[PDB]
């Protein structure tokens, strides 16, 4: 049945949502992508409230204090993808066209789930068939890369997936697309520092820039509103509801116009004052990024409180699905990242600082209300990424990959940016052994073949 195959395909999309629905405990992909970076404090009630997040933040995670749930989510996704791909040959009434569409969606989701494992843990069990015989060989991070990027190249070269819309059907928005595939491709090539693939990744970014179907939202602020969901900037979103606005809002808040007294806020991800202060007064991203609460407004201050929070995913009564869940879609890939990806890839393949790289970076700066740069360097692109993507889980991975980027300044590299602060919160400096977080002791106990990452 095409009906049953479609059910199995929906099942393969489902784990994308599991972090924000609460697999054992509440979690969010942007929290996981931000806590090891320099934009936020972890917060919560105290330093033992999500102790694993506090320990990751300080490069002191261990096999009992890591992101084990993300491993379970990703391998659950992978198992459902592998199952869908098994079922596709046992499909009788499914057309060749729909089979290829179902196949390429499952394979791209599978790359997506492996990409998350690779980013966080690096050295992971790698299988493209479920094990009914029952564990897979642990690959090195570099082996996982070689496999994943080969698999993604096969998916992209098929030219099966539609660029932006399934046939144009607004009610299938959330499916993976060729445009989403291009963004994963660019992301992985850049994270690996795989120079052999920079020109191809640039080519894919220029197809999206040359396309009539994508543009920057004229208002950065409007991106984050419910009406901004699936605007023409949006390449891929995860549809919701989500607990995220509960996690990253102030506790016992007396209420404002958009959010009533008596709603839960757990006080995670206080925004650092340094993050507010890096924006110019003219930068339109500052007020869309930073929810500043006046010092005179009394809420219950939690650990590392700054009276600044992330505006992009702040709770509003109108967005409710105690009431812990909200309707905010998670914006995963935006066309702002297409332009900044392209500008960087152009500069790192010999491109002119006054050529296409300047046009693309300046389109992002202009949307934000800033003056264009007359000449663009790779360090300018990394700085623009920091301003553009606060609270979107980009900054930490950008700081780590920048270890391999020749013209990166100290403020844009993990080893020099991720250092102790004046408040005594972060007391360790990031080093290369912190690049792959600990595997959870439970996984080691299930699989005696697994080797722990040398993180300690």
């Amino acid at each position: 049945t095409d009906e049953h195959i479609q059910e199995a395909l929906i099942a393969a999309y489902d784990p994308l949502h599991w972090p924000d629905w609460g697999l054992g405990q509440y979690n969010a992909l942007n929290i996981d992508g931000e806590i090891m970076g320099d934009n936020f404090w972890v917060g919560g009630a105290t330093k033992t409230d999500m102790q694993n997040w506090h320990m990751l933040f300080n490069y002191e995670a261990n096999e009992n204090n890591t992101l084990g749930s993300l491993w379970t989510v990703d391998y659950s996704g992978i198992k459902r993808c592998n199952d869908l791909l098994k079922y596709l040959d046992w499909g009788t009434d499914v057309t060749e066209a729909n089979r290829k569409l179902y196949e390429m969606q499952a394979r791209l989701l599978r790359v997506f789930y492996y990409n998350m494992l690779w980013h966080y843990f690096g050295n992971v069990p790698f299988y493209l068939e479920n094990l009914s015989e029952y564990t897979a060989p642990q690959y090195t991070a570099d082996q996982v890369y070689a496999e994943l990027i080969a698999e993604l190249e096969a998916v992209i070269d098929s030219k099966v997936l539609p660029l932006k819309y399934y046939k144009d059907d607004e009610g299938q928005l959330g499916r993976v697309t060729q445009a989403m595939a291009y963004m994963v491709y660019a992301e992985m090539v850049m994270y690996q520092n795989d120079e052999s693939r920079f020109s191809k990744a640039l080519g894919y970014m220029k197809e999206l820039i040359d396309s009539p179907s994508f543009r920057l939202n004229p208002s950065f602020a409007n991106i984050w509103e419910t009406e901004g969901e699936w605007c023409d900037e949006s390449i891929w979103e995860i549809n919701y509801g989500t607990v995220l606005p509960t996690l990253i809002s102030p506790n016992s808040f007396p209420g404002d116009d958009g959010w009533s007294k008596g709603n839960d806020g757990w006080g995670f991800m206080p925004m650092r004052l340094e993050t507010y202060q890096m924006f110019s007064e003219q930068d339109k991203r500052r007020d869309a990024t930073c929810w500043v609460i006046a010092e005179d407004v009394e809420y219950t201050k939690r650990y590392q409180d700054t009276h600044i929070w992330l505006q992009k995913y702040r709770p509003y009564d109108k967005n409710f699905k105690q009431n812990l869940n909200y309707n905010n879609n998670y914006r995963y890939y935006r066309y702002a990242e297409t332009l900044l990806n392209a500008a960087e890839l152009s500069l790192r393949t010999g491109g002119s600082g006054t050529g296409e790289a300047k046009t693309w970076l300046n389109e992002v700066r202009t949307r934000a209300g800033l003056a264009g740069l007359a000449n663009v360097t790779v360090d300018d692109v990394l700085t623009e990424r920091r301003l553009e993507f606060v609270g979107e889980g980009k900054r930490y991975f950008d700081l780590v990959r920048a270890e391999g980027i020749s013209g990166a300044s100290a403020s844009n590299k993990a080893t020099t940016a991720l250092v102790p602060d004046e408040y005594g919160y972060r007391t360790n400096s990031w080093t290369a052994k912190k690049k792959y977080i600990p595997i959870a002791q439970g996984e080691l106990d299930s699989d005696p073949a697994l080797v722990q990452n040398a993180y300690k």
